[PDB]
């Protein structure tokens, strides 16, 4: 046995399909399951990895060939009678490097749909529109609402004056030459922006907004395919559909999509897929089950499309799909379509120029390592496409400053199940190859790091009554990519860094960094290398030195237990006022103990110190040495956590020269033997410690506020004193 599973998007007929689907389990006992998932265009590359996919997907052709690169789509094989029952620019449509990867259903183009007892005469150019708005205003009517979320319905506009995606030239595809840039875009798009400045149109426009505008009679046109025509059929709106308006007297020039239907390449049920394609959906009856629930356009089955063909609402489809382009079906149609969704949307909302906007999608459509962490992103905010976010405006790579040419800002709502505060979640760009044309980083092919192989991640607590994301953390992140290029040493998971200030210039307390992995962001393939994503935890010096004497790993994971001060995805609370250790006292245990398994981490510190004896090599058999009542503290540190795990440990003195190596039996590369235990080359005093005598020395050093104390022995002195060092 098997199921088969169908993906088809909401606004097409599901329930026509499903009335297909219906016909062929009688028919032949095999239960057929349709849904129309949110986004299914995004989510189906995501979970045919997993497999747990549909065996059959339904979208526009231009999507396909960016599945069938990825090996998502299985080839698909019909004979040659079946081939003649359709077009033969439809089969076209569905071909990708020489292979048939899905079955053309329908051809569809967006169209004007005017409202007839509004508007008798609908206006032959865009540029009458402004005009027309006004008389019917003074109605309380308004000229025209269309969805302007999605690129889709704004392109024919952009194209229309000759703006382009990709240029056919020499037989294929130029995937660097982009045309979103050019005069005729920004003419089209300069022109949808005005529309909205005079308030003949509104940003916030999407599709249901416009649907339902239209529907009720409170606007006199919009512009939409074949699949909306049924509801404006139960509206009873007296309507007409025909070609899209003129722009500077060239025509609206509506990429052309070709409904179809692929076959996942992980469904054990590419036979059952090929049969209800084939000989239910593909014939007179089953098509004409999906078009009466949601009209299809001008379909590719010659034979039920010469009898609809009268239809005339079929004719201005195909009109407009003349005057228009039909989709390329590159991989790269997806970036295209993301860098215009957000140019279009910028651009009209007024957070940009349109000068800029085309300008920035013209350089992020060409650039694939952009695109993948986008798509990690889009992975985790399906319901968020266009988020605020922070870009430099003089690109590091002509001089600029700041390396990050992109930090984008989410709002994650959090757990509230497993106690996980709502934050929010800051994406870097630039650390990586986004480009990848030795513009910032070396090419350096699709196996090893991506640039420096990484992105930075951020989790900031959400604070009572804030609508939106602060922008401090993205000069946060400036500051740390500033940090590793110009030293050209990366980071690892656990890494620390020193900052010293407190991260966002307020009084926090929480004044410095630990890395981790990101804990939701997944490592993505990019064709210039590996782009894993770390993500800075805030954190409070006294946290900070424990993760230097002990290290990264183990202070993270006690963040973790603490769900105040960063809990399981570890988020930064900047008004926390109380380190993990006055939360719960019992921590500190926890870190001497991983210090005496694991040792410190802690090779060595600048403190005030010197030593003194009671370029040569003066072999010493009496030494005193002298610390600082904060360095003297460390002394058990460099004795339990590194002189017993067989390390050494060295005090610099920076109040001079001097500097003092504690070292134990049995390292290598140190001059003090052990028959004379403590040499000194210099300011450079060497002291070797044997097993016994340290053990012992921890006993006698317990560290109340009395000074100088002094601890004396058999071999040797050691005091703790005040001011002396500073003057
Ligand atoms: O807007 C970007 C989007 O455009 C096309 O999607 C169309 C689709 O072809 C139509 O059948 C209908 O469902 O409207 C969609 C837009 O809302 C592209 O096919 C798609 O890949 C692209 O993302």
């Amino acid at each position: 046995e098997g199921k088969l599973v169908i993906w088809i998007n909401g606004d097409k007929g599901y329930n026509g399909l499903a009335e297909v689907g219906k016909k062929f389990e009688k028919d032949t006992g095999i239960k057929v399951t349709v849904e129309h998932p949110d986004k299914l265009e995004e989510k189906f590359p995501q979970v045919a990895a997993t497999g747990d996919g549909p065996d059959i997907i339904f979208w526009a052709h231009d999507r396909f060939g960016g599945y069938a690169q990825s090996g998502l789509l299985a080839e698909i094989t019909p004979d040659k009678a079946f081939q003649d029952k359709l077009y033969p620019f439809t089969w076209d449509a569905v071909r990708y490097n020489g292979k048939l990867i899905a079955y053309p259903i329908a051809v569809e183009a967006l169209s004007l749909i005017y409202n007839k007892d509004l508007l008798p005469n609908p206006p032959k150019t865009w540029e009458e529109i402004p005009a027309l708005d006004k008389e019917l205003k003074a109605k309380g009517k308004s000229a025209l609402m269309f969805n302007l979320q999605e690129p889709y319905f704004t392109w024919p506009l952009i194209a229309a004056d000759g703006g382009y995606a990709f240029k056919y030239e020499n037989g294929k595809y130029d995937i660097k030459d982009v045309g979103v840039d050019n005069a005729g875009a920004k003419a089209g798009l300069t022109f949808l922006v005005d529309l909205i400045k005079n308030k003949h149109m509104n940003a916030d426009t999407d599709y249901s907004i416009a649907e339902a505008a239209f529907n009720k009679g409170e606007t006199a046109m919009t512009i939409n395919g074949p699949w909306a025509w049924s509801n404006i059929d139960t509206s009873k709106v007296n309507y007409g559909v025909t070609v899209l308006p003129t722009f500077k007297g060239q025509p609206s020039k509506p990429f052309v999509g070709v409904l179809s239907a692929g076959i996942n390449a992980a469904s054990p049920n590419k036979e059952l897929a090929k049969e209800f394609l084939e000989n239910y959906l593909l014939t007179d009856e089953g098509l004409e089950a999906v078009n009466k629930d949601k009209p299809l356009g001008a379909v590719a089955l010659k034979s039920y499309e010469e009898e609809l063909a009268k239809d005339p609402r079929i004719a201005a489809t195909m009109e407009n799909a003349q005057k228009g382009e039909i989709m390329p079906n590159i991989p790269q149609m997806s970036a295209f379509w993301y860098a215009v969704r957000t140019a279009v949307i910028n651009a009209a909302s007024g957070r940009q120029t349109v000068d800029a906007a085309l300008a920035a999608a013209q350089t992020n459509a060409a650039a694939p390592g952009l695109h993948a962490i986008y798509g990690e992103c889009r992975r985790l905010y399906p319901d968020q496409p266009n988020p605020l976010q922070v870009t430099a405006i003089v690109k590091y790579w002509l001089g600029g400053p700041d390396p990050l040419d992109y930090v984008s800002m989410y709002r994650n709502v959090g757990s509230p199940s497993a106690n996980i505060p709502e934050h929010w979640h800051y994406i870097s760009f630039g650390l990586s190859d986004l480009y990848g044309d030795n513009r910032v980083h070396e090419f350096t092919g699709t196996d090893g790091p991506s640039g420096f192989g990484f992105e930075l991640t951020f989790r900031l607590k959400r604070e009572t009554g804030e609508s939106a994301p602060p922008t401090w953390p993205a000069e946060l992140m400036q500051g740390l990519a500033r940090y590793v290029f110009q030293s050209e040493n990366t980071f690892c998971s656990g890494d620390h860094v020193s900052w010293h200030s407190p991260l966002d210039n307020s009084e926090s307390r929480i004044q410095h960094m630990l890395l981790t992995e990101d804990p939701q962001m997944q490592p993505v393939q990019t064709p210039f290398g590996v782009v894993t994503f770390l993500q800075i935890v805030g954190v409070c010096t006294e946290e900070l030195h424990s993760a230097q004497q002990w290290n990264g790993q183990g202070i993270l994971e006690l963040l973790r237990t603490v769900p105040i001060a960063g809990g399981p995805w570890l988020i930064t609370d900047m008004r926390r006022g109380e380190t993990i250790f006055e939360i719960d006292p019992h921590l500190q245990e926890r870190v001497d103990k991983g210090i005496e398994t694991d040792g410190s981490n802690l090779s060595g510190v600048s403190a005030k110190c010197a030593w003194d004896d009671l370029i040569r090599t003066r072999q010493l058999e009496s030494v005193h040495l002298k610390f600082n009542q904060e360095s003297g503290a460390l002394i058990p540190l460099c004795l339990r956590g590194r002189l017993l795990h067989g390390r050494h440990f060295t005090y610099k003195s920076i109040t001079g020269d001097m500097a003092i190596t504690f070292v134990s039996t049995g390292v290598e590369g140190a001059f003090a033997t052990e028959e004379h235990p403590y040499a000194a080359h210099g300011p450079w005093l060497q002291i070797l410690l044997t097993e016994e005598f340290v053990e012992k020395m921890l006993e006698d050093l317990e560290d109340e506020f009395k000074l100088p104390k002094e601890y004396s022995w058999p071999e040797k002195k050691l005091k703790v004193s005040i001011l002396p060092d500073v003057v």
